[PDB]
């Protein structure tokens, strides 16, 4: 709201206990910066702080608040970027979350082209867990992709942007991750996230590969309508490839659920 | 108007014309005395211009000079006198290599079959290279397969690089996707740019008739090419053959291997292939 944000003692962290740092990046909404929180009672923890940019509007604030509240409703899980604290009173809002020192999975996977066969499946399993969790919390990500997966210093995959309140905007095209029903019928479901997870799996087995390179939107919709499915990556069992194709099944009910995926991948990680 | 040639002429009555292939028609040639041989016959259309008759003759004369080789569609004869020009060439019952490959995809060909298929193409190309012939459109579509599974390169002596339409499709594909960057941008065609094309063809063998750059339009293809993009390794294909593919797509023309080299490597791999 305009003059003062709602109070919640549970999450509030005294601004003096937070020391803002080197910005991690930015976007339309606002801005994220590295920082150092104290006693989340006198030990410094590194965190990422999201906040509004100086050109923000009441709605931009309203979106950052909604994003914080949603993270609050959802709850904690090892495989998602968790809420750690918040400075809401007397000053700009600060959404304090977990810090992922190795950036998103795409960048992670490319700098290491050195992961093992178990590691690649281990990474896919952790992303499936987090999604199962978000799904058990009624959460529909709608933009699952390696970019929205962040990796910690200890290599823990963490789903990001799951609580975020132009088919041509890039520099890859996010529509390339979209389930046909969500892209044609605007039908966003937990199953559509399962489609996007397939495209993510492929990103894992191509070590940061770019899906449909050189293929513009109009062309993508055509391949989709023609039932075309990306080729099986080199270094990826026919089994893991069935899983990708499984997730890319036209009929959303026929695609596997995140719970099943977590199960299959559990097993596969063991048989790797 | 057409000069008779004792070397290749076959009496028109010896050519039992048959079913259309796609103009090329299947046909039976008696003699070539009491034996018939299945052959393919190229002839002009009804609305064929005098230019089309020039190219057709040219394609024949080019075939006459190039000589015979196991891995190319050889010339068998011609019906030039009194009537339509019939250019009788070898018959490939199993169609082109793309179809051959696709129609054998699992719901089969071995690894040695596929590697052996690349070897034969390379030999076809090598002979043609040894004879000063640059193909310009080497692709699986331009390789035909005989009943014995013999790979035969087609349309090598074909009749303008300055009149080619880039936005034209084939099965709905863009031939520019087989073109080397310098042949596409600088209009420079050499044996080397044919080597780039053989690399794309190699990629089609290992993807069982796979389409290069799905959904990628001409304008976007130039961009990938300018950025130095290279297709990914086909699944079920060695790092050694992917490497060969990669060497064929070497940015620098003078650095790509020659067909003579390709033939030596493929021959070594076939022998080692399971
Ligand atoms: C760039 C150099 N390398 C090497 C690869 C290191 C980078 C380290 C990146 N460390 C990091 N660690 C945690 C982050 C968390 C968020 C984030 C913030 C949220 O606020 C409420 C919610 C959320 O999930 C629901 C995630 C984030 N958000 C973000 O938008 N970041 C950009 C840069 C894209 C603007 N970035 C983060 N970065
Ligand atoms: C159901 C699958 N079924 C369809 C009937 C099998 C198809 C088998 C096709 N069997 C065949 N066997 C030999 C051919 C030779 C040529 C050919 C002709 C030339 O003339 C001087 C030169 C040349 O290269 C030097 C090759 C050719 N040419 C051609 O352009 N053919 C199409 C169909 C594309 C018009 N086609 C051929 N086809």
């Amino acid at each position: 709201s305009e003059y003062e944000l709602p109070e919640d003692p549970r999450w509030e962290l005294p601004r003096d206990r937070l020391v803002l740092g080197k910005p991690l990046g930015e976007g339309a909404f606002g801005q994220v910066v590295l920082a150092e929180a104290i006693g989340l009672p006198n030990r410094v923890t590194k965190v990422a702080v999201k906040m509004l940019k100086s050109d923000a509007t009441e709605k931009d604030l309203s979106d950052l608040i909604s994003e914080m509240e949603m993270m609050k409703m959802i709850g904690k899980h090892k495989n998602i970027i968790n809420l750690l604290g918040a400075c809401t009173q007397d000053g700009p809002l600060y959404v304090i979350v977990e810090y992922a020192s190795k950036g998103n999975l795409r960048e992670y996977l490319q700098a290491r082209r050195q992961l093992s066969s178990k590691d690649l499946v281990s990474c896919a399993y952790q992303v499936a867990r987090g999604m199962e969790y978000l799904a058990s919390k009624k959460c529909i990500h709608r933009d699952l992709a390696a970019r929205n997966v962040l990796v910690t210093e200890d290599n823990v995959m963490k789903i990001a942007d799951f609580g975020l309140a132009d088919y041509y905007k890039k520099g890859r095209l996010p529509v390339k991750w979209m389930a046909p029903e969500a892209l044609f019928d605007r039908i966003y479901t937990h199953q559509s996230d399962v489609w996007s997870f397939g495209v993510l799996l492929w990103e894992i087995f191509t070590l940061g590969g770019s899906p449909y390179p050189g293929v513009p939107v109009e062309e993508l919709f055509k391949l989709l309508k023609e039932g075309h499915r990306m080729d099986k990556p080199s270094n990826c069992t026919n089994e893991l490839y069935m899983m990708m194709r499984d997730c890319w099944h036209a009929v959303p009910s026929q695609r596997p659920t995140f719970k099943q995926l977590v199960e299959d991948l559990d097993r596969i990680v063991a048989l790797t």
